């Protein structure tokens, strides 16, 4: 059953988030502002329609995808690389491969109660983010 995103998360916690941006090959600047700041997530859901919005002071990351389609995604303000990005529904968990130079690219994210838990991949290196849905 896809379950309903639609709403404003705010960030409650971001755990090993220079480890996965060191892991991608960014400098240590970009590392220590990116992990410093605290993202609002506006999801709007539309069955397999998705636009996800993490919105930031320094940069604003709007992915707009349907689910099933294998779409070209450059990952700009993170590395700035392009991959083939195929994101899947298994019921609560939205499940995404990103294909291109990177051994296990990827994210999983999933509601508990009001908390979006979301999961990035980059070379095995998983960070973990937790935002509650405010509007
Ligand atoms: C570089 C960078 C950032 C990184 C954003 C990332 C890594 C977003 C990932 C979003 C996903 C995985 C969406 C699909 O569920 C943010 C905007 C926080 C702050 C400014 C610099």
């Amino acid at each position: 059953m896809p379950v309903d995103f639609n709403g404003y998360w705010k960030m409650l916690s971001n755990e090993n988030f220079e480890e996965y941006l060191r892991a991608l090959d960014v400098n240590v600047a970009l590392r220590k502002i990116a992990n410093l700041l605290k993202p609002d997530k506006e999801i709007v859901q539309d069955g397999d329609h998705m636009i996800i919005r993490t919105l930031s002071t320094f940069r604003n990351y709007i992915m707009d995808f349907q689910v099933g389609k294998e779409f070209e995604e450059d990952l700009t303000g993170i590395d700035d690389r392009k991959c083939m990005t195929t994101v899947s529904w298994d019921g609560d968990k939205l499940q995404c491969v990103q294909k291109g130079e990177k051994e296990g690219r990827g994210w999983t994210q999933w509601i508990e109660g009001d908390e979006l838990h979301l999961e990035m991949r980059a070379e095995g290196v998983t960070c973990k983010q937790v935002f509650k849905k405010v509007h």
